[PDB]
């Protein structure tokens, strides 16, 4: 099936979304025009619409099992709506939890979306401590250099069993400061 | 008591067990008592009813399907005992053989298991192996730190597969000289 | 009963290489292994299908088809392992412009069902060099640490592959100077 569908992952603060953006924004010139979506958002209309919420609390209290029905569903209108465009689903390659990384898109998840690519933008630790620094969204955590890159570490692994289970290649980019415009042209030439 | 399966892992010397020990005792006394068990015992017990084996290292030369039956039915039994108590289990994400990393719990067992964490404990290369220098019982092999860096890596790489497989939290607990504390109190709180 | 290894490197660790040096040595011990590279397979099948005539076709070819083809792949090699231990070269993941491309997907790794995968290695600069000293490749601009990258992303997906089909994942360095040592290694796990 034509229209390629690809998950951009990253930790927050490399701004995968951001380089995204431009990538559609700069993308959009030529013709293509992407549907970002956050893979999140989906489960919570997927909520609404099976009647089960009504905002974004009432998720994280929603029964467990379901919890993931909800994913395959969400899974599979994602996976319909490449049908009439090329799709971005925005989401976490690992969420860390105090629980520990937990999978952002498990095996029944990637059976129903069956994605292309899975970007998983990058950077240096000290650049995202300090990039969450100078947020003023932010200023809460303790997380280390060494604990963004042990979630960095995880995330790659996560993104290329993904690909291992969806066939899709695992593309890493680096978004460093002051050279956002080089991340973005390589985010530009993959989804292309 | 009811539902909760973890698994525990951590390459040799890092007192994956020892640190699940002291967490298991600081809460019986606060009610919740899990039910702690190492995958290999079990394997084993599965076996005799079987009657496949007499002793353990009768099942280190195993026909290669009986042992995928073996690993089911061991993963189904420690199933059945979530049903009436909370259970870790103590196993290796990848056991370091002379033959590479043999995975500790292949997809086979992860779809009877179907835990919720995946505990990776660990420390730096140099801590191991001198807890390996120090060991009464141990002394064999020639292992470098390299070669226990290795074995962690790998040990993540999996750990996150299984996370993937299931929908289970991958969390890495450090377990650090001097500071075995800090580790007991953090593997209390994902028990918790 | 025949054991099915498949071994991987990135492109210069002479992965390929050690592997003959001690297909050599175990077959002047009796145990004869029939090498073969994925890629190949894949393109005989291809080439039988009337799909495609030349190498280069198979790079056209369908994207649902490719994967067609990837499982008839799996199945021919594993049906090998009924005469004779098979090894199979192929890359834990391709390195491509859209990046890391998983040389053994699920699908394939089902027919397969390797007992062991092997990831060969050493380190960028070596790799680097070796590439820089081939006549062939001069001018591909991949640092150090984009083969370190691409090594790393390798041992993730030699590892999924073992936790699914239960095969185990031996890493083995190959370094300059050092490769009979090397194919030593190889050696003790294929016999």
């Amino acid at each position: 099936m034509k229209n390629k569908l690809v998950v951009v992952t990253g930790v927050p603060g490399v701004g995968g979304t951001t380089i995204t953006q431009k990538a559609m924004e700069k993308l959009s010139e030529e013709g293509i025009n992407y549907k970002m979506v956050n893979f999140g958002t989906v489960m919570f209309e997927v909520a609404q619409e099976e009647n089960l919420v009504e905002d974004r609390d009432q998720m994280r209290k929603l029964d467990p099992d379901t919890q993931k029905r909800i994913q395959k569903l969400a899974g599979r209108k994602i996976a319909e709506m490449v049908k009439e465009s090329p799709v971005v689903v925005d989401t976490h390659s690992t969420i860390k939890t105090p629980k520990g990384y937990l999978p952002g898109l498990p095996v029944w998840v990637l059976n129903e979306l069956n994605p292309d690519i899975i970007i998983v933008v990058e950077t240096s630790g000290d650049e995202i401590l300090i990039r969450r620094l100078n947020d003023e969204t932010r200023n809460r955590d303790l997380e280390t250099t060494a604990g963004i890159e042990e979630h960095q570490i995880m995330n790659r692994a996560a993104a290329m069993t993904y690909g291992v289970l969806t066939g899709a290649t695992v593309k890493i980019i680096q978004n460093k400061n002051n050279l956002l415009d080089y991340a973005v042209e390589e985010l530009i030439s993959v989804l292309r």
